[PDB]
């Protein structure tokens, strides 16, 4: 995958199992524009947002609907969700991995940029 | 201080001076209205930002301009800024601390939250 | 204050009040001494451990008791007690901040060394 | 595997490879017996520690050296080692991922505990 994104639960141990995300791309009018979306598996995990042909060069932002993910649960988050937001390689296609911990009242992200 | 920020440098163990920060508040139209910047002290820390008059019931974002600080340090950091997103004083008022830990591919985000 | 200790506590966006931890020195036979202990207070914070006269050159190890905090919340955490272990004042004296960030599933742990 | 670890590396932002780990089991006299070692492959992960036959209930460490992963970059870290140390479900075997992602002055950690 040119881009995943694996979310995991610091407070049961365990994947966060069907978070919804949206991915957006930055427009040359400096607008978010829809680009992929879906909810992670049973492994916390979300493949197949784009491929290598579309994704191109630019700026992207990933928001993780954590807000609905920790209601579900019976707890008040202090997030209105988690926000990624990064350029992909200013020079050239390249495998992106995003990882997110969750806790109700933090996160972390980290990226992780392989060949 | 109903609002302060306090940001940590985990690739130097330092605080993170100078670093600059935008606090929005998110207005009637669904749009973000600027509400407060400035940029950290030489203990890492952003007060002053709010008044607990002015500190009002909302939606909020604080913006965090990372890839400047990583960038001055001769850095290629990943992400373009950190941002956190929360309603505040939904249940009356209360006194925010967020703290930030920097690395150049990860961070991570973390709230106090006091009566 | 050459060595202080902060703990807070990412499920609830609270300090972490009254936290034991036992701090420890290696010893010339390579066995690990007791050197200070202590509760954290409201703020999550423990200070006192030591002065600079005592606070020489070596290897100290803090271990902070998460497993009965959590259990005290009713959560059977994963770890057994977060260990920070460090080499301190190698250069010369200095002051270390240990900050630790604790949910029942995953701790960070943060150190801020200034001169 | 009943046992795996997965190190990530936060400045660079990719796995943290041919990283030494040991793993000890607590023996019944209360001292740290060796159980397994290894050091991570260029995905970051250590695999085939152990069996489930021979993984039992317990109290286990996994002491991971941070410092000299550091070090060959030419970063002087803060921490010795990083130390996981966990009970191995006090309810019959269960499959454990510990991930760790690593600063120079700052590390996290956290268990997935899937079945």
């Amino acid at each position: 995958c040119p881009l995943m994104v694996k979310v995991l639960d610091a407070v049961r141990g365990s994947p966060a199992i069907n978070v919804a995300m949206h991915v957006f791309r930055k427009a040359a009018d400096d607008t978010w524009e829809p680009f992929a979306s879906g909810k992670t598996s049973e492994s916390g995990e979300l493949h197949g947002l784009t491929t290598e042909e579309e994704f191109v060069e630019g700026i992207y932002k990933v928001e993780i609907d954590t807000k609905s993910y920790w209601k579900a649960l019976g707890i008040s988050p202090f997030h209105e969700h988690a926000e990624v937001v990064f350029t992909a390689n200013d020079s050239g296609p390249r495998r992106y991995t995003i990882a997110a911990l969750l806790s109700p009242y933090s996160y972390s992200t980290t990226a992780v940029v392989t060949n």
